[PDB]
């Protein structure tokens, strides 16, 4: 009996169409759906992350920016949970996985997968996590804007690639099957969209106890 | 002998003469000494923390503000380390213990001593930590301006007290010998100043193992 909305998470490297697919899925699931994107640049903490990403001159240590990315989710997670309990579904672009992967890829002393994950521990786990994977480097043909932000380098993006796999393989081989890797190499928007609904549709029908959640 | 400066930390509840004592100690060790106080409110992250402490309209989740406090130390730690290596002592008012104890005192689900400590893991440990303890938390709430900040209520300071005790007990019993509790109950500035010097002086002269650093 009963039930709550589902939290659908789409993750992946930069320039892999995630915002695109999320808007599609969100439009598809409306009106009983919410859309959320991290970093959520509209809050003060979000603005700081924004400045950091858009201006590679804004100075901030790896650990400080890392914790800001995580506080950005904590400042929003209560609304997320309120929506889910109201039965609404939530499509989310980027979350804890991006948090850990991007920072740990830096290889900064003391900032290993484990350290990077701790600040997010206790946050709601998404009901389904789609990882849009690709073998297409930075991908000029997928730039989501001008000049290109701080992390958009082929070398670094290549680093986050490994870290993303290592982290996911871990939690997968660890017993988590709510994570699906989707190869989107050379796939157009409609195609990738079809591939995603094939995974998401079934989850939306599956029943979840309104009072039951998983956490990081 | 010549070597690296020492990182001296003074901790305690609100209105326990820490600022006072830190300046006194700082003046004592000059010219070769720096004074640092946390939260360091002059940075952007520092500014948000200040607004949180001074403005009840400023809403931020317990986990979020908790991570800002930690990030605020991370944006300064490279300086601390560099100064010490240059041979400068550093007197610091509040640090990681204040971070853990204040947030964990809240009793917020999932925000326990261990969770609270994680973001600070990797940070330089002070060579010496002095905890100014008072038994009269009731008169603490008498000082002028007491109540103007968020954590300034007798009942909450009560909770922070218990938390600080738990946290220092754990660290001391675990084997941290660099932590000293100083009973400052009903003692004046000069007496407390004398009690602090008695502990600090000897440390300034020692030069443990190749001047190596310790970390949280
Ligand atoms: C949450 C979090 C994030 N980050 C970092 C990761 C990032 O480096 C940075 C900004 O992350 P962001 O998600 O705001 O980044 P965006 O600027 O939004 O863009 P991305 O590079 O991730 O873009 P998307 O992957 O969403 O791409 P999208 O906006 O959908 O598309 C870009 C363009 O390509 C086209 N396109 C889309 N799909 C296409 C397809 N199938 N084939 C061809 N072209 C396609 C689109 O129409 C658009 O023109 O934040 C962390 O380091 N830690 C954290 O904790
Ligand atoms: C680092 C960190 C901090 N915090 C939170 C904890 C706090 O609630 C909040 C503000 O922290 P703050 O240190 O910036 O706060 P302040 O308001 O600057 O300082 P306090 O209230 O702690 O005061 P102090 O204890 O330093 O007191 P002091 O300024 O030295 O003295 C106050 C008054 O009493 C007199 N006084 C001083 N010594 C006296 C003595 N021995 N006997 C009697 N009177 C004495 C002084 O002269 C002055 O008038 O930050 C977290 O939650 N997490 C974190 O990670």
């Amino acid at each position: 009996m009963m039930g709550r909305g589902k939290l659908i998470l789409i993750e992946g490297l930069d320039r892999t169409g995630k915002t695109t697919q999320c808007n599609i899925l969100y439009k598809k699931l409306q009106p009983n759906c919410k859309l959320l994107k991290f970093p959520e640049r509209s809050t003060r903490i979000g603005g700081l992350i924004n400045e950091y990403l858009t201006d590679d001159s804004f100075q901030l240590s790896d650990q400080a920016i890392h914790l800001l990315f995580s506080a950005n989710r904590w400042e929003i997670v209560d609304k997320i949970k309120k929506d889910l309990l109201e039965g609404k579904n939530i499509v989310m672009d980027r979350y804890v996985y991006s948090g850990v992967a991007y920072s740990a890829a830096k290889g900064t002393n003391g900032m290993d997968l484990d350290w990077c994950l701790q600040p997010d521990v206790g946050l709601l786990k998404p009901d389904l996590t789609l990882f849009l994977s690709t073998q297409d480097v930075d991908n000029n043909a997928e730039k989501s804007g001008f000049g290109d932000e701080r992390y958009e380098t082929v070398k670094f993006q290549e680093k986050v690639k490994q870290t993303f796999m290592k982290l996911l393989d871990k939690e997968i081989r660890k017993g988590d099957e709510s994570i699906t890797i989707v190869d989107v190499t050379n796939k157009g928007i409609q195609e990738v969209e079809a591939l995603i609904w094939q995974i998401v549709e079934p989850v939306l029908s599956t029943h979840i106890d309104h009072d039951k959640f998983s956490f990081f």
